[PDB]
């Protein structure tokens, strides 16, 4: 029962006896580490309690495998879920600090990139909160993806520093090490078994990150792998000879696996590295899982119970090698026969798809994979032949020519010969998505429309064969992190007006706000909370962008990966149009025509994506002029927040008035940031695409700003443009010409506008229809202007967004996964 | 006041809440870490108490700088000095372990190599025990020198694994980081000051190893440097392009500084690396020292008080760069004028010499040093010119031709032009030893004869100039580690018969054993203690060498660096002679002629020293035959203990009956292992050389086995051999021929014997006089045989060795350094 007193003693204790700094003074960094270690003490108690119960009881356990987890900062959520925010705040008060200052010392854990990773993270919170026996498995990336800086020249990339001192959270398990093999050869023994000898041998060591549940003792693990080699592999002979690099070579090759996330793969070395990362994740994870299965089993070890005890979820095609690897282990190591192993495999593994287009599903060079994982490629070839025989059986050999088409689309190997075709240099590839739909008992999309697109467009034939496999699991975000903790002002309101705090768990109770949406008292509280959140942001923007902005203005935010298809370019074009129209007006007219706005951009551009970077540069330049133009004042500000991450999101989302989700219609599978915006009472402007659809439905069409073409239209409108029919709006041309004038920039921008012109060519002819949708967009923004002027209306919309968000709780998503795929049951930790 | 109960709770606490292993079970490795962390809690309390007092009081502080510290295991000495051996033993009992088993888990800290490093370590124990305000400074080497393995083929080297899990002792100071610069250029500012810009920039981070004193709270620091670079220096551009090595390049170049000790320097890269290691040590240390001086000074900062507050001891020529660097800092950074800086420097720095020969004193390429440390080379040139003017002043310019000789020998630069010689391609070098004798206020040898050799032979001219500089400080070893803890059986005896335990501190009380040396009760206790110690060794030899040996036999040990000049070859030749003579005898005769012996060799050979390795191979082969020859049985065993280190020494020395110190007379400056042997009642066979002289004196000539030629003789006996006069003894020829017969080996050994033959040539003509001394040696060993047969006599000798060892306490040595060089006074920590 930790109180302010015990926590104070705890923090002091750690500062002295588990130091990572000099004894003098109690600065912020020291205070953070000591605080974090105090928190971790509690986490470990419950982690052990959970671990023990799970071990003794031997229920079925689920394992979520992902190449990214976007964990963010742990501190406030850890104390939050533990219900010690008050005690820790008081203890820090006693030590001459405040909670918010200490929490800001913590770096975001750079273990992921985007929604894929954040989904996994939200899931871990839900899994723990709901008492579900499940773990995450990932790689412990040293330098993350990259830290973004915004210079005069725009985006620059620099390696992450999050481990420079180290993580106070993680728990290294020195006794939890597993061998990983690469390269080498396969050979048959006199016993008839396959033996994969030789190659490179490395180790994978476990680091546990405890994940505590909300108002429970259930604390699960995010177990991360770090790759290394023994000290003995250091070549003294080389080093003493002066060949210092050559000496370090083995450990360098081993460790780089865990250096950065999504390493550049234009190079052969890059591709090899990627494949190693995947294999490392799959193999280390599986070995650890199987070890745990073997333990718990005691004397009797019934392998046919494996799927009744183990579920493995593959977050995207990255953990695909789980299928071949689990086969390899069950056959070569455990001695099972093909059918037994294949049964167990399928009943264990499941797949989640996040992609709309069939291109963008992972493929590998056959030669490359076969060189690196020879034994795996054997097992893949086998699995593929079994499929070829099952196709021929089912469809028969009466129609032909179509059967050939059904093989060409469904086969796991691409440009391969076939065993015995009745029938009468293109490169050979392995299709990982196909492998996933074959080796797994379940395939799910992340939104209702998306899941339908999986069954109808991408995996049509497989859907025909095995309808029972296909599912949907609409995405979610945790209300702990994304309401309760990131937005205390609002949380207080919800607790008041729903009459309880139960909503953090029973989030459907948000719907009870509907009936009060027009109440003037609630409206005032609501407007005050939103204003409060914006203050925190104003200082943030000051210190990070250099620009002073006012509250009392619409916060219009677009925070996501910089890509042409996300159409940051559309938003900023809208901003520049509005700017031009200002300017060509008197002061009095400006105030009557446009409401005050702070337009906030955020997100990272792929370093080698020339256009993406150009766009970031454009935005910063637009801001440069607008923000210093004295005729604009505090009517319009444009800022680009550097280094968008979970922490930034936790700051901006609570303070957001409008959020932009304006990707070319279709394209997006789901999206999650929109769900968090909605939860915080943000109003969304976006296309009919991804989760926008389900959100718009649940919040109400009147409380969402829809614009632009739709999924059905796109193909036709591209077939416009080509043929040479498309006519641009005059206002769009006006923006382009205003840019070319030099208005914002010594900087060129000709190659930027270039992408929007023409009717053919790669990287040209406005593929993403910024021009086409530009009209409906700026028109829609005028409507936003109107709504914002009517604060009674605007606030009602805000309230209804929060009231209709409850189904996007990740608790709902995980209840679904738990019951309909993994088949696991809650477990109480008294 | 920690008791068994609190310590038990402490160990349990750490096992759970500061884990580095999985929760399951309480194996040895986990138990060790938990135990060590419990110990460290106490160490930190007292480390802080000491730190605080030293800070407030602002006395003079001494800093011992060394490229090696041979710290060994910390556990038993830490609890020993804390006086908690009993409580920790009981606590571990309660947890289902025993102390000795836990302690054996700890790896020796691989931070040094030999006596040089061990001297430093002993000093740190004394310094703390005696309450002297002083720290050590060193490098935190990752892989030490190398771990020795003994194979069928002899010695193999493999990198040390001591940090593979990490040290439970060290305390990282993340806020204690100092910039180190390499390369770059110097340039003068408009203010007239020198500016060293550009080059490579790296960081040096402090790791504290607490060193507790015996029966005191004084806990000082061994502060180790680890070199690194910020995360930002990681080149993402390179890495994502596939150039994974090139990306890692900056951090690789920075970190390799702290990889291994004494890296091979045949290569240019090796030499550069060495120089970086030295500079890193000097610069990081000095910066930290100066920082501490600046602090403590408060507002008033009087640089002329620097030497009254700071002493810097240079252990050998490795920390030579302290002189140039301290000048650089005081001039360029602190703005002092040449004379002020030079005054302060000299009054701060002092030098310790460990070498007999003038060759073997460090020299550097001028071009190389000037490229790496340009600003330093400037300051060296200045210091040298000042010397050239002081020489000319003092000796005048009347004699000439001799004055030219006095410049040639004393100048710091070699093959350099002179400023204005009155007077009327050899490579340019920097003489580091010369620099040390100029920049320091004190120069000391490590033994009385050695110190005289410094003044007379090596630094004759400097002695003429500055007699006042030269001193002696005869070496010592700590009685804590090397009696009290490594030998409990004996410790109990000493406490009994001296009537108190005070001797651990007041070690002169060992002399009181003299009067009881012939007492039959003491003799029995003594013989029992020695036998007891040998049991521990028998199991050790079983598990490490594979050979079963009996107690009841003379333990005849030679443990030290394998080198021709140490003459392991002599010892083993003696063993092979004795073996041959056996064999050519009946069983009954063998027992009458030779006493049972276990002959134990230990030590490491330089990897590229062809002969040294051949010797190790020889010894192992001799053992192979002898130990399996059924006609020899337990009359003779020859073992080579692998991986000789502090722990091995702590095991073998207490169990030793005879110890061999048989280097070619002269050559050795001191030696310390002999002092530890003597302390444990070992009888020494050795030449009149190094510390053998002072030991032999103090223990009594009758209780030492002297043999072989002497320092005066050697030159004459080399001038024999050359000229072609030397006649070999027939028994020596008999050994050589017995080897050539193939007796021991398929292995060749022709190139081994080769070194002993001829009268001229590098690597030939028995330079180290194994042949010449062979007669007196085997004769002397026959005397050993005789003495061993007379157990009353033998035991008396043993007792008198311990009784006459007390002056070789490192407490005596440090009292001397403290009063006569550093001028520091004890400080009480209540
Ligand atoms: O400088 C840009 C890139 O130039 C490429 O170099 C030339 C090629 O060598 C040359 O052969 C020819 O290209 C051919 C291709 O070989 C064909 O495959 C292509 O076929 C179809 C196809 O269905 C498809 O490409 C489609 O194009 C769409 C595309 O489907 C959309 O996704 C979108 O493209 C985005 C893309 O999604 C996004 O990732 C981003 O891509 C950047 C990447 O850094 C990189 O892929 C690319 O590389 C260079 C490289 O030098 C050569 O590959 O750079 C882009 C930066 O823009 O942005 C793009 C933006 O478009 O939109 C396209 C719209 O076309 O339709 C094509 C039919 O055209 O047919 C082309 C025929 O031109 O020309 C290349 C250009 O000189
Ligand atoms: O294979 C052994 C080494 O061979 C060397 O290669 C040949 C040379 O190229 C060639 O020029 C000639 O060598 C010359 C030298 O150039 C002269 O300097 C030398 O001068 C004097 C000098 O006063 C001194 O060397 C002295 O020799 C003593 C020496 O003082 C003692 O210390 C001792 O030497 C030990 C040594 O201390 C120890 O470290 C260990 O050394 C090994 C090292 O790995 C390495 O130095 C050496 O390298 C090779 C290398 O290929 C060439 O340098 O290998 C040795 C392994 O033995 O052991 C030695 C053991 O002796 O004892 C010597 C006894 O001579 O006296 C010489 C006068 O001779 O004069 C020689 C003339 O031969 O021949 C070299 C041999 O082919």
């Amino acid at each position: 029962a930790p109180d302010a007193a015990s926590i104070t003693s705890s923090i002091k204790y750690h500062a002295e006896f588990t130091p990572v700094f000099s004894p003098e003074r109690f600065e912020l960094p020291k205070a953070f580490f000591a605080t974090a270690q105090s928190v971790r003490d509690s986490l470990l108690i419950n982690w052990n309690a959970t671990y023990d119960i799970y071990e003794k009881l031997n229920m079925k356990q689920a394992y979520y495998l992902s190449m990214e987890f976007l964990q963010g900062r742990a501190l406030l959520n850890a104390i939050g879920n533990l219900e010690l925010t008050g005690a820790f705040a008081e203890a820090l008060k006693n030590l001459g600090h405040n909670l918010e200052n200490v929490a800001s010392q913590e770096p975001d854990a750079a273990l992921g990139n985007g929604g894929l990773g954040r989904l996994a993270s939200c899931f871990l919170d839900s899994l723990a909160t709901l008492n579900y026996p499940a773990w995450g498995y990932g790689l412990r990336y040293k330098y993350g993806l990259f830290k973004q800086r915004i210079t005069k020249d725009g985006q620059e990339e620099v390696a992450e520093d999050w481990l420079e001192i180290g993580s106070p959270w993680e728990v290294v398990r020195n006794d939890v090490s597993y061998p990983i093999k690469f390269y080498g050869k396969v050979s048959t023994g006199s016993d008839g078994k396959r033996y994969w000898i030789g190659g490179e041998d490395i180790k994978a060591v476990a680091y546990d990150v405890p994940i505590p549940g909300y108002k429970t003792r259930t604390t699960i693990s995010l177990r991360l792998w770090s790759t290394q080699v023994p000290s003995a592999d250091f070549d003294l002979s080389a080093f003493n000879a002066g060949e210092h690099t050559k000496a370090c070579e083995a450990q360098a090759n081993a460790e780089k696996i865990c250096y950065i996330l999504y390493p550049g793969d234009e190079s052969e070395e890059g591709k090899i590295l990627r494949l190693k990362q995947q294999y490392t994740l799959c193999s280390a994870s599986l070995q650890d899982i199987i070890s745990r299965f073997e333990r718990r089993s005691g004397d009797r070890i019934k392998w046919e119970e494996f799927p009744e005890k183990v579920a493995v979820q593959m977050n995207d095609t990255h953990p695909t090698l789980c299928i071949p690897e689990l086969m390899r282990i069950l056959i070569d190591l455990k001695g099972l026969n093909w059918n037994e192993a294949w049964n167990i495999t399928q009943r264990t593994v499941a797949y989640t798809n996040h992609t709309v287009l069939p291109e963008a599903l992972e493929k590998w060079s056959y030669e490359l994979m076969q060189k690196l994982l020879p034994r795996h490629v054997e097992i893949i070839e086998a699995i593929d032949e079994e499929l070829v025989h099952e196709i021929v059986l089912k469809y028969g050999s009466m129609d032909l020519n179509k059967l050939e088409e059904k093989l060409t689309t469904m086969r796991i190997l691409e440009n391969f010969d076939l065993p015995s075709s009745v029938a009468e240099i293109p490169p050979k590839k392995v299709r990982m998505a196909n492998l996933c739909v074959v080796g797994g008992h379940a395939v799910n999309g992340v939104a209702e429309i998306h899941s339908e697109i999986v069954k109808e467009e991408v995996f049509n034939d497989f859907y025909e064969l095995w309808p029972e496999k296909f599912q949907n699991k609409t995405n979610g975000v945790t209300p702990r992190r994304w309401i309760r903790f990131c937005n205390p002002p609002l949380s207080a309101i919800i607790t008041k007006w729903t009459g309880t705090e139960d909503w953090v768990l029973k989030t459907e109770k948000l719907a009870e706000l509907q009936k009060f949406a027009d109440n003037e008292d609630l409206q005032n509280e609501w407007r005050e909370a939103k204003r409060s959140n914006k203050i925190k942001v104003v200082s943030f923007l000051k210190e990070k962008t250099g620009y002073s902005v006012v509250p009392d203005a619409m916060f219009d935010i677009q925070v996501k990966r910089i890509h042409e298809y996300k159409r940051q370019l559309l938003n900023i074009f809208g901003i520049v149009y509005r700017y031009k129209k200002m300017k060509e007006m008197t002061a009095a007219e400006r105030k009557t025509n446009f409401v005050p706005r702070v337009c906030i951009f955020g997100g990272k551009a792929f370093a080698t994506y020339v256009q993406a970077k150009r766009i970031v540069k454009f935005i910063t330049d637009v801001g440069a002029t607008i923000n210093h133009d004295p005729e604009i004042g505090d009517l319009l500000k444009v800022v680009f927040v550097p280094d968008y991450n979970v922490s930034v999101a936790e700051l901006l989302i609570p303070a957001s008035d409008l959020s932009e989700h304006i990707s070319t219609a279709g394209m997006e599978a789901s999206g999650t940031s929109n769900m968090k915006f909605a939860m915080n009472g943000c109003i969304q402007i976006g296309t009919l695409d991804g989760a926008n659809v389900e959100i718009r439905e649940e919040v109400g069409e009147e409380n969402f700003f829809l614009f632009g073409a739709q999924a059905h239209e796109i193909a036709g409108l591209r077939k416009e443009r080509a043929d040479g029919k498309f006519v641009p709006d005059e206002r769009f041309e006006e923006v382009k010409e205003f840019v070319r004038s030099g208005a914002f920039g010594s900087y060129n921008y000709d190659d930027l506008i270039g992408s929007l012109e023409g009717n053919e060519g790669f990287g040209r002819a406005d593929y993403f229809l910024v021009g086409k949708d530009f009209p409906s967009y700026i028109e829609c923004q005028e409507k936003v202007d109107e709504a914002y002027r009517d604060q009674k209306r605007w606030t009602t919309m805000s309230i209804l967004n929060t009231a209709g968000s409850y189904k996007f709780s990740s608790d709902r998503t995980i209840h679904e996964y738990a019951k309909d795929i993994w088949n696991i049951e809650a477990v109480e930790i008294a």
